[PDB]
C-alpha cells in the first residue's frame, strides 16, 4: 500500500540512518523506500516478488520471533542467505522477539553444517536468479500484518 508520496530517496543517505532503530529500520526502508516511501509492507511484497535480499533481514528479525514455524533461503552457489525457526536456525534459543539475535548475520554461510533447508526437491523460488535466488526458499509462518505474537 505504498501509495503516492514526495519520492526521491531509495535508501540510506549517510550510512547510519538505520543504526538508530536496528536492522528493523534497515529492512523497512530497503523495501518500503524502493516501492514508494515508508508505507509499503516489509514481508508481503518481498515474498510475493521473491526478493531474498530483504527477506534475509526480515527473516532474522521477524521470522526469528516465537509465533513463527520455519524459514530458509539459498542460491545456486550453495550459499544460505538466511534461516529461522527451531529446525532451521541452530542458534535459535527463542523466548524473545528480536533481542535474542546474538550472531546470525550474512557471515552465517551454508558451509559444511549438519542441516540445510527442509531436504525438499523444489519449493518457493522456482524462478531463476533474475528474481533473486535460484536454489530454494522455505516459507512457514502466520499470514503477516502484525498483531500476531506467541
Amino acid at each position: 500500500m505504498g501509495h503516492h508520496h514526495h519520492h526521491h530517496s531509495s535508501g540510506v543517505d549517510l550510512g547510519t540512518e538505520n543504526l538508530y532503530f536496528q536492522s528493523m529500520r534497515a529492512q523497512l526502508i530497503e523495501r518500503g523506500q524502493l516501492i514508494a516511501e515508508q508505507l509499503a509492507p516489509l514481508a508481503a511484497t518481498a515474498l510475493a516478488r521473491k526478493d531474498t535480499a530483504v527477506l534475509n533481514r526480515i527473516a532474522n528479525e521477524a521470522l526469528d520471533q516465537p509465533d513463527v514455524r520455519a524459514v530458509t533461503f539459498l542460491d545456486a552457489r550453495q550459499e544460505r542467505l538466511a534461516h529461522a525457526g527451531p529446525s532451521m536456525l541452530t542458534v535459535a534459543p527463542a523466548g524473545d522477539a528480536s533481542h535474542l539475535s546474538m550472531s546470525t548475520e550474512l557471515d552465517t554461510t551454508h558451509f559444511l553444517l549438519p542441516v540445510l533447508g527442509r531436504h525438499h526437491s523444489l519449493s518457493g523460488a522456482t524462478e531463476p536468479d533474475d528474481e533473486r535466488v535460484l536454489g530454494w526458499v522455505e516459507l512457514e509462518l502466520s499470514h503477516h500484518g502484525t498483531l500476531l505474537r506467541g
